[PDB]
């Protein structure tokens, strides 16, 4: 079970890597905007921070305005040449799935993102995408239930190597739901991971055990 | 999981093969009528388009007026001699199942089509048919629920090699249903496959990510 | 169980009313475009065709470009003054739900349309909308399963009078699904209703009964 | 729970009425052919046999070649004028459902027969048909499972008065299935009803009780 | 919930009536054989023991060799004239169900016994039998599962007044199964009822409570 | 999945073997009576018809009046010496199970027939019977549900080699039920197998495809 | 699946071994009391009857008054020295489980009996008991449902070698329940096994087949 | 299935090890307080009692006031140097999970305790903790249901080596629940284990068997 940090802040990426053993980092144009640093700067820092680190995937989304699979393959080839840890994140669109098939044929790892149905997840798997990111939070915010188990079951039934990254996770119960389904990776913000490791009953027992220790020689 | 294009139009067969990685093509007398070209012409084009292509099955239905298993075996032998990619499509009738058994004994791949029950699907499997096409859409149009899981389970329980091609699919949710069942192949029209790759929430997120990219250096 | 004809063609509305006993008619900007007649013309014809007919709701969508609840209430008040059978169809948006609450307070029947979740369906019910149209087909085309039972159950549990019109229906099995859920109305095109009344086994039995009648004095 | 005798033989109709308390009789063009008597003769006998008997419905199918709802309404009006116990049986076709609506409007009881889906059963219910006959045996002979519970549930959910007559029953377990569903009537041949009343364990116990009676004063 | 004593011994019938509040008594030719007294003697004793007792049904089976419904109605009329508490027990056979219908029409209460299927139970209910006795033990002895819930559900769905007497019960868990189903009456031997009222954990607690009482003033 | 023809008519056994690929033939004293030929004659014909054919089991029931396991072993040894394809069919009785154990010890294949419970099926499996025939139709005719899955599951859980032959099958849906359970063989009459291969929707599609072929060059 | 005869009568042990292929014999102080012979006599007979027979376990319970694990190990060592087929049966008590652990360490096979919960069954399995006998009948007589599946599942999940002997079985349906659960052995009285092999429908079919044989040359 | 004694009393640890075959011992600051001996004394006794014993884990919780992962690693390193059987028990806190990762990297076995959710259990598993103790009793005392199966399933799905120790167990039914889930170890007090081995029906049968033994030679 892999825990990828959904963050573009290197103070949180450094902490989670040294204390929580994160297995990777996913970013989106909104996480880079909230970074406050320019996109190319965030990339240079991520490339140096994990220069030697192997098996540490760093998903980086290309220009979201790209509408042609040829323009996406040219932009994502440049970003991928900046670090061997970088995985080009492409939206699940006609030209994104065409661009993700060309990328995977050239050996550039791709993360087909913005997948909201098991039918949108199967094509990324048929073209050999390294990762497929099915989003949960967004659909829930609009009163929809969250097809995650279907994707895991389909991927397994047809022996697909594509690794599922359940995204838009907002609480540790949604981490439990992804783990109970059999999802390969779960991407979450730093605070979702911290709170998931904490429980009120752990503080209750700690107080009961701290009272006992004191009433003991 | 194989995606066969249920079309007799070579502009859609060429596109789907180069961009969607279709694994085969299924046709019926109605798809050839809608082609606007004569049957033998459509066949010559399909034979040349995929002359060398291997592992690209092209299901072609014989004369639907054929009532004798001897007349079907003579007509389907001629069609099969036109290309090594051609798979003779035979209706699930007494003389069709007798003709499909003789064909399979002579090494001519057969696709027993128009199967609407798991009892009609088991005989094609007992005679070594290469493919069995259980239809879904038709029964649904007449208010019937769609036995697909039963066929998959029976085929698996008795280790049958016949590959199930769920046919008459009209939406990507019916593609999800076939994949969740464990069907080997799903045959669908070009537009059913395009829409199955698209979602409104992908366009919503794309707009949110395009706004962020713009408010970023 | 009400069967509303999802059509803007008066040859199909007249036939379905005299032969199928349709209980109402729903239209959308795309059905009026396919009519080939101007919007106001379609309305004048519908107003005269059912001038006296009572209990025959005719859902008519207002300008889809309207972005303010004040502009929607002014446009839908004018359309509603054209016939007592007309029910203003408003999209499930912030300004649509604000405009549907003002309309319902003035006694103008409203059909809150484009609802794709049970959370989007509950607010229309809390403001006293006459109808709420949850769409099925669209979500299915994008590989999503179709929350219809949840809306029926919620509406029932909280004794809401809003009538549910399952929309975007494409086959008679989806009519069976809405009826099995307990939906009040189902809106479908003329051809979806015709095919739903037909079955191959009815033609099989008819042939067996026609052979018997002939072999009988 | 009503038990209608699916027979055109008056020796079996007379016996079942006096010993099994049958509540009605259903006939089809094939049962009249097997009678060996002309159709009008069978009708005259049925009309006299139950001249006074009230609440004894006798379903009689009109010419199966009738293709127009006007020709069906003229033929079924004549048959209905032969006895007040006669219920015109009409096939679930476009012109049959149009003819069944006109018949029911004139007060002639109709039994919409050859219904093989819950979508084909709902229209007969919307037009006020007295009876709707969903067939089971035929679909089973072709390897299909038998939607009967759906029709019962739909009819109940929407408070329909149409009475469901499960037809083509071949064994007492299928009578148990219809009764467990809540079907109003079950139509079966004389032999299906006799065997349904018998069990091997009743003959076993009878032998054990006959041995005890003998070893007792 | 009624508890009928399945016994022909008046020492056990007297005890169960005064201490367990039995609501009735069922007997079969084998229980009368095991009585050791002649049939007519057992009847005279039962008639006097409960001469005035009202609402105390005493099921008495007629000659098990009777093969004609006319001979059964003559024999059961004589037995029924011996006491107003006597209920003629008739086997679920063609002539038994014909004889049970004639008996019920003359106002003689009948208990259609030896019923081993829900199809054999429905006819007794359609003819107004006072009681129907579905047997459990026999089928279980031959490795069959015991349709009891189906009969209860059918009887309830069709508002039948016939009271179900689950028979051949051998343990209190089978009494629990009949009560959980909703059966009206359960007939069991004296020892099945005694053991059903006892539990090892009641003797365990009694010992714990007897030790406490002793260690208390 | 094996399809054995439950017939004693060699015109139907020859056809089913050459066109349907039947894997064996089962017969009972009633099938031989309906043959119209003497028992020994039917056997001589079956022995010559399949003289060389290997792996073609021909189940033949011994004298049904045999009451001793010694008399059954002497009669079934004689019948088994008439052909190597013959499998002695013995009833599931005390002396039948004793005779089936002696037969199996001498290397004579036995088919323990007339099994109506999973407890009656387990003993045949413990003594190494080659086949066990659980009957379905009979129990259904008496309103009983049909323990078939239990036998399949028990046989599998305890790794038994005995092959289950679901018998008394009357429709292709009961063939689907046996295949869904995992039964090894299904024995059915010639007409049950023919109708199981046919569907009304296959004739509907055939007509739609025959109309298209005609409106095509 | 092993069938052990729960009897201390050697006429029934000899018959069941030669005709039913019993795999072992279980006895309790009550079965030896009902034998009418002294305990040591029953043991001498059982030791000689199966002197050479290998793999024929003969469970023999030690003095039920033994309260110390040391006294049980001394008494059960003596009984075990009388025959290599003897398996010391010890009650599931504190001193019984302590005595069963010492016995199993010395290589004396033990059958921890009187187990009525899955928690009482797990300890016998943790100490390497050869057999654990969970009782069913007793709990049922006191209206309790019968944890048997839990023990089978626990034993399997933790790869325990202890073989489960479902005891206190009273009918063949309880044999079916133990086999459906996956129990290793089932111990039952001679009559429970005989009746489990018999069915009324086997006698019905036998009569139908005996009538056919007679009406045949 | 391992049974660890949740006790700090060496009279109960010695007994359970020699008679119940306990596989380990877990202690908490409250068990050491109830010991009445100083913490270091309890440790010295446990270290000598099991000096040579291998594979006998002795979980010992560090100072519950420790708030830094550096202070926990220094205190738990000292305790671990006292015996090779000692396993440092650390609370599931941010600094506890950081301290448990450092400990496991240095080869010191750790038992991450006070886990009350499957999200708090997954991180201990990702850092290679030897044991994870999910608590049940506490949550139940506050009216919460007890996620134990989820942890077992997650651990299994992702092939984690961490062994689950279900803690705060209060009865043998909660031992059955942990065993039915597939938990590796269950830690319980001495009295929970004794009562789990006892049943009232074992004392009932013992009395029935003691009466029989007496009425026997
Ligand atoms: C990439 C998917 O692999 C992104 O990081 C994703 O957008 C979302 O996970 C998060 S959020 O909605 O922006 O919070
Ligand atoms: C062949 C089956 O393998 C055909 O292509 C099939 O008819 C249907 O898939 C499609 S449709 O109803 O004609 O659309
Ligand atoms: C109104 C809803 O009440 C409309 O008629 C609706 O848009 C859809 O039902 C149909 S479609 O997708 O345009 O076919
Ligand atoms: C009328 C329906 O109400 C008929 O009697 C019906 O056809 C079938 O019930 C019977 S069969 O297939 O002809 O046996
Ligand atoms: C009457 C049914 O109402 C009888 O008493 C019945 O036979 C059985 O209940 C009992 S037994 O098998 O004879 O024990
Ligand atoms: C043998 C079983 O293996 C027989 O052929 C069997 O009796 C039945 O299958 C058929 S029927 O009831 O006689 O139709
Ligand atoms: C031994 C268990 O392995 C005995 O034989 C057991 O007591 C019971 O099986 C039977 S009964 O209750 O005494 O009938
Ligand atoms: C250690 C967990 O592995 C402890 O022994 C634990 O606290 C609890 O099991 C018990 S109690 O609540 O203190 O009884």
């Amino acid at each position: 079970m892999k825990y990828f940090l959904d963050s573009a802040i290197l103070e949180e990426i450094r902490y989670a890597y040294e204390n929580w053993a994160i297995d990777g980092v996913t970013t989106n144009p909104r996480h880079i905007m909230n970074s406050g640093k320019p996109f190319l700067t965030v990339l240079d820092e991520f490339a140096s921070e994990f220069k030697g680190v192997e098996n540490f995937p760093i998903s980086v989304e290309i220009n979201p305005h790209l509408d042609n699979a040829k323009d996406m393959v040219e932009e994502g080839t440049k970003i991928a040449k900046l670090s061997s840890n970088f995985v080009i994140k492409i939206p699940c669109t006609e030209p994104g799935l065409i661009a993700a098939k060309e990328f995977e044929k050239q050996g550039i790892s791709t993360n087909v993102t913005l997948v909201f149905s098991p039918s949108q997840a199967l094509q990324p798997a048929r073209i050999g995408a390294k990762f497929v990111s099915p989003f949960v939070g967004w659909k829930e915010n609009s009163g929809d239930d969250t097809y995650i188990q279907d994707i895991v079951n389909i991927y397994k039934n047809y022996n697909y190597n594509t690794e599922i990254i359940v995204a838009a996770l907002r609480n540790g119960k949604q981490i439990v739901d992804a783990a109970k389904a059999g999802a390969h990776i779960v991407t979450c913000g730093f605070d979702v991971y911290k709170e998931s490791f904490q429980h009120a009953f752990t503080d209750y027992g700690l107080n009961k055990f701290r009272n006992a220790w004191d009433n003991t020689v």
